[PDB]
């Protein structure tokens, strides 16, 4: 290389950003987006700890980034845990906030 010099010691980093990432809605697939550009196929973690188990997808764009989509059951603050080789990202566990509320109901008239 040309008086490159540019081999700093940590560069391969990976951050979320999406609306599912910054808040949601109970009964909603959180989707959000994830650079993964720059880290590269290796060994990326999903995880979500909340008030509830939400599933988590996962889809192959090819191009240079991952699409991931949530779906909640319970309202409150969401931890998207995301390791990278052994290693926390600068940003997880991403806390997400779910709002929501459900209630009791009635069903016949008159038994």
């Amino acid at each position: 290389g040309s008086s490159g010099s540019s081999g700093a010691i940590n560069s391969r980093h990976v951050s979320a950003y999406g609306p599912g990432l910054s808040h949601g809605m109970v009964n909603k697939p959180a989707t959000f987006t994830i650079v993964t550009k720059d880290a590269g196929e290796g060994g990326l973690s999903l995880a979500v700890e909340g008030p509830s188990k939400a599933e988590i997808t996962c889809k192959d764009n090819k191009d240079g980034t991952c699409t991931v989509s949530y779906l909640p059951t319970a309202p409150g603050d969401y931890s998207i845990i995301v390791r990278f080789d052994d290693k926390h990202i600068p940003g997880s566990p991403f806390t997400a906030k779910i709002t929501g509320d459900d209630s009791m109901r009635s069903g016949p008239s008159s038994g």
